[PDB]
Parts: structure tokens; C-alpha cells; sequence
């Protein structure tokens, strides 16, 4: 699993055309004000351990970062290792609960399976952008 | 090197603390329309050939996507084998100068050895996110 963590003033976006014949997910939009954007990219061969690590270290960092919210958006452009669409569905909903039993704040993940437009406003501070590996 | 394109509406930056000892650019902002926004991460052993291919990769994809502008943004995220700072300067200094012979448009490389904020706004169309490799 490749993740992004990107501490946003700001965040949204809008679901466009389907990117899978099916995605497994309605369409969407959705807005947010500070939180951290976690561009998440699952890779083959992650599991519920990968799941687990991952989920603890980005309520660590959103800790760290004094933030109540966290957005799990799927991403499929941070590594040339990228799982199948269904194992990366099943893994990204496995992410999303694995999380909420390690952060208090609001989690919110945004749909798998379509080209979406965003819009963000990252921090510049030190902290604000930093990349993160998982595996098991 | 490792290069993600975002066909953006809108960016800006602003580089905001040194990241960096002595950050060999100096420090500042821009803001841009409608522009490919290329996130550009120097790996270990990436040379002049692999400037020359990123740089014919990039001219080719801002042709299919009818683009007059290509932002160069020194990013240290997109990979775990970084190009050590002064290489990564290099290279980059180098990609633009490669570009440059390759693509009619402006070119705007933003600065290196800074922490940035920035903004976006990225189209949501099936080529609006793309990741690319290159090495040699
Ligand atoms: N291994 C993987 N990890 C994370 N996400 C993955 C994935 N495989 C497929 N996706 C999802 O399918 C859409 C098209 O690839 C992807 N969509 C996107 O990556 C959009 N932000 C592009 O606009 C994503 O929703
Ligand atoms: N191998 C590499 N490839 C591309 N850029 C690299 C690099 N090594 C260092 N940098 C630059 O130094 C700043 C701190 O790492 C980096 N700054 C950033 O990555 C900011 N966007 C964070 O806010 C970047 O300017």
C-alpha cells in the first residue's frame, strides 16, 4: 500500500465519468474544511496486517497533526504495483474501518472506481506532505 | 524519476519554510490557469537519458491534452529511492532546460530545497491523472 498524506485548509471533489464498467461505489461529491487527504494506493499482495499498519500510522499522523478529520481517497497513481479493482475495493473498506477503531475524529472515504476532479488546499508546513509504504 | 501529470484548471504555490539547509533556489510564489502540473521526484541513478525521455513523455502528453503550460514541481513524495538533493537540483534544472527543446508552451519550474503550499483544481477527465516512470 502507497499512501499520501496531505494536510489540507481545504479539500473536495466530484466523481466524473466511471472509470471500471462497474464501480462498486455510488457517484459523489463532498467538501471539506482542514483535514488530512490520505491519497491511498493499494498494491498487490496487501492484506489485513497492511490494512492494520496503515490504519495506526495515519491516526498517528493525524495526531501528531491535531486534525479531526481524515479523507481516504482512493488513488490509483502513487506506485506501479497496483492490486486488481476488487482486491483494492475490499482493502480500501477494510482501511476505512480498521481506522475509525484507531481515530475518535470524522472518516470520510471517498468513492472507488471513478475519474474525479478535486480541488486542494495543502498546508506548507514541514509535516504537511509526506508519503508512507505498507506492507506485510 | 518518478512524474505524476495533473491536467489542472488552476495551481499556485508558495514556498513557505527551507527545507533544505541552503535551498539552492530562492524562495516564491506564482499562480497559473490551465496548466499540466507535473509533481517531479528525482530517484537514485536518474541521468541525462532519463531527463530526455521524461521530457519527449511530457511534451507528448501536454499535445494530447491541447496544454500551453507545464509546471515542473520538484516533489520529494512520489518515491522511496530519492535522488539525493543536489543530483535531484540537477536533474530537474536539467528536465527543464530538456523541455524546453521538446515543447512550444511555457515552462514554469517552481523551486527546489523549499517546503510549499499550494493549490489545485484537477480535471476530472479519464487523462486528467497519470503516473510515469522513467530511468535508464
Ligand atoms: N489499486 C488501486 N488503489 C486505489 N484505487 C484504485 C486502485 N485501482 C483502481 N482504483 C480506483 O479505480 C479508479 C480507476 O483506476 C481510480 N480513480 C482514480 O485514481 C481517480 N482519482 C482518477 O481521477 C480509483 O478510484
Ligand atoms: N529527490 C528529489 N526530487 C524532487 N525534489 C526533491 C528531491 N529531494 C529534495 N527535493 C526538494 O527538496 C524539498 C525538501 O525535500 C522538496 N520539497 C517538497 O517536496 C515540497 N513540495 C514539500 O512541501 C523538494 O523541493
Amino acid at each position: 500500500m502507497r499512501l499520501l498524506y496531505l494536510h489540507a485548509d481545504r479539500f473536495e471533489y466530484k466523481t466524473v465519468k466511471p472509470a471500471l464498467k462497474n464501480p462498486p461505489d455510488p457517484p459523489g461529491e463532498a467538501s471539506f474544511g482542514e483535514a488530512l487527504v490520505v491519497f491511498t494506493t493499494v498494491e498487490d499482495g496487501d492484506g489485513p496486517q497492511t490494512v492494520m499498519y496503515a490504519a495506526s500510522d495515519i491516526a498517528s499522523h493525524s495526531s501528531r497533526l491535531k486534525v479531526t478529520t481524515v479523507i481516504l481517497y482512493p488513488y490509483a497513481h502513487l506506485s506501479s504495483r497496483l492490486a486488481k479493482p476488487m482486491a483494492a475495493h475490499k482493502r480500501l473498506i477494510e482501511l476505512e474501518g480498521a481506522l475509525r477503531t484507531k481515530f475518535p475524529g470524522h472518516v470520510h472515504r471517498a468513492p472507488f472506481g471513478w475519474y474525479k476532479s478535486f480541488s486542494i488546499a495543502c498546508k506548507g508546513h514541514p509535516l504537511a506532505a509526506l508519503s508512507r509504504s505498507f506492507t506485510e
